[PDB]
């Protein structure tokens, strides 16, 4: 198991078991920290060193691995003490131990951390910094909750919660600043650079950004109970270009521009693939996709045809079944040639096959084969989050969209390189609001946008993209399914940024429900950082009248020309005060 396999399972844990307790505490031991030896840490460092091409200087490299082993042994002491204390929480002995162990844990973290942010080696240390920072917020969150019951005085507990608050933000900002710096250091003009650039973005989303997005949930006073997030960002693969022995000069810009722009989240319904021929070689020449709005709250639309519809063989219909497409086994075809080219005998850089497999927890589903299988497996770059069940059940992402990159007009060869888009399994097909948890629903999971609302690129720490609007109006509208008894009262919070004070109004099924004044959070022309956002609630609770409702959100009472950014809304049970 690699840094990518560990990280994916950690993310699964953090998305399903985010509640203060022993289980959380021991959870972090079984997944990451219950390890002995540099081995895993050296593996975490190598994974990024060999990507940005920067091996950390020896001394610093060893010192960093050493602190990691130190934090590992100590947390193992801490976790055991906590397990015992929670069992006999009154035993003054156990309660003094926890205060002893806590302090040591905390001070070790405060010291190890800067050594994981060594000058000039900030980028390759990055996944190891994120793992420590995650541990730290976790322990600060620990006193903040059980400090009194351990015997701490309200004054220290209050200072710890203040540290937890300052750091949740400091850590978030550091990770995003360095991720963005390596990412640009890796960019280049030719296609070889794009493959490296995209690979950095891909792996660092899986091992850094996906963790950072959950840092906000450590704020114990804001998320007292089980809170549940959803990651809506997309990661990409391009079989034809990632497996090519060479490099098409100056093609990077083209490749990026081909990636679908910020948009509301949609569910893939089908792909109809078209086959052409050249020199006795059939290949995937073009295709057409059809997708539905989240929750299928709208009708199935279709995108224009990507590529060209060839006649060489009849169209193949790939239609969604099960929990989606969790695997693609691609077959790239590189027909190279020793020059002499009138427009006729040409080089081919395309795919002549791909097997699509459908996810399921119950049964083994029949895949849909387009011509033949291949050896380029998606699982090798986007692995299961759970390796104790077949990949069909432990899959971490599901296919969302397939573009089609082609050769520039005037290029003398045939390039048919489709970029595949992958969606995190957490972004559920439906928006479900149950009881006994603070359900988070990002606004990209909206059924539709209001006039003038834009889906803008996320800042890096929100787990996906965010909506924006510069004048009073309706933001968006979303279908919601309540599994909790309708008797349940809820309250809504809105994580947002705004250069102005304004009102947010909500309405369920046309009926006005909440309204309130929210204030500004940033100066005009400031660049978004964790501080720019605020998560504010409405005081008045409400009930849902029906199982499936249409929730609408709008902003008012402000001059146009101001930027308003809205990330997500949270449905908090009324009993949580």
């Amino acid at each position: 198991y690699t840094p990518i396999d560990i990280s994916l399972s950690l993310t699964q844990f953090l998305l399903s078991e985010f509640v203060p307790g022993a289980g959380f505490v021991l959870g972090l031991v079984d997944i990451i920290w219950g390890i002995f030896g540099p081995s895993q840490w050296d593996a975490f460092l190598v994974q990024i060193e060999q990507l940005i091409n920067q091996r950390i200087e020896e001394f610093a490299r060893n010192q960093a691995i050493s602190r990691l082993e130190g934090l590992s042994n100590l947390y193992q002491i801490y976790a055991e003490s906590f397990r015992e204390w929670e069992a006999d929480p009154t035993n003054p002995a156990l309660r003094e131990e926890m205060r002893i162990q806590f302090n040591d844990m905390n001070s070790a973290l405060t010291t190890a951390i800067p050594l994981l942010a060594v000058q000039n080696y900030q980028v390759p240390l990055l996944s190891v910094y994120v793992q420590a920072a995650n541990l730290h917020l976790s322990v600060l969150r620990d006193v903040s909750v059980f400090g009194q019951r351990w015997g701490f005085d309200a004054a220290t507990i209050n200072s710890r919660y203040n540290d937890l608050t300052r750091l949740i933000g400091n850590y978030t900002d550091y990770a995003v600043r360095w991720y963005n710096t390596g990412l640009e250091r890796v960019w280049g003009p030719d296609s070889r650079d794009w493959v490296r650039y995209n690979q950095f973005r891909r792996e660092l989303t899986l091992t850094v950004l996906d963790i950072v997005a959950l840092f906000s949930n450590y704020d114990s006073r804001r998320y007292p109970i089980r809170t549940v997030s959803q990651l809506t960002r997309e990661i990409y693969t391009n079989p034809v270009l990632e497996n090519f022995d060479g490099s098409f000069r100056g093609m990077a810009q083209r490749i990026e521009q081909n990636i679908r722009q910020p948009h509301l989240m949609d569910i893939l319904n089908s792909i109809t693939i078209y086959t052409d021929v050249h020199r006795g070689f059939n290949y995937w020449s073009g295709h057409q996709i059809t997708a539905s709005p989240v929750g299928f709250s709208g009708p199935e639309f279709a995108f224009p045809l990507f590529g060209n519809a060839g006649n060489a063989a009849p169209p193949v219909l790939v239609s969604l079944t099960g929990l989606g497409i969790f695997r693609t086994l691609s077959s790239p075809l590189y027909r190279r040639i020793i020059l002499g080219s009138g427009p006729n005998n040409q080089e081919l850089f395309v795919l002549d096959g791909t097997e699509f497999s459908f996810a399921s927890l119950t049964t083994n589903l029949p895949s849909t084969i387009y011509r033949q299988r291949g050896t380029v497996d998606s699982l090798d770059v986007i692995p299961p989050q759970d390796n104790s069940v077949p990949p069909r059940a432990g899959f971490s992402h599901r296919l969302s969209h397939v573009t089609m990159l082609s050769q520039a007009a005037g290029a003398v060869y045939t390039l048919r390189a489709p970029t595949f888009s992958w969606q995190h399994r957490s972004a559920e097909f439906n928006n479900i609001i149950p009881s006994s948890q603070i359900t988070q629903i990002p606004l990209t999971k909206s059924t539709n946008l209001g006039s003038g609302t834009s889906v803008v690129k996320g800042p890096g720490f929100t787990g996906g993209d965010i909506l924006r609007r510069t004048s009073p109006g309706q933001i968006s509208t979303l279908r919601v399914n309540i599994t909790a008894p309708l008797s349940q009262r809820y309250r809504v919070r809105i994580r947002y940024a705004s250069t102005t004070n304004l009102q947010f109004h909500t309405s369920i099924d046309g009926r006005p429900i909440n309204q309130g004044n929210f204030s500004a959070t940033m100066s005009s022309g400031s660049n978004l950082q964790s501080g720019s956002f605020r998560t504010v609630g409405f005081t008045t609770p409400f009930n849902f009248s029906n199982g499936s409702s249409v929730f609408t959100l709008s902003a008012h009472v402000f001059n146009s020309g101001n930027e308003v950014y809205i990330d997500r809304i949270e449905f908090v049970p009324a009993e949580v005060t």
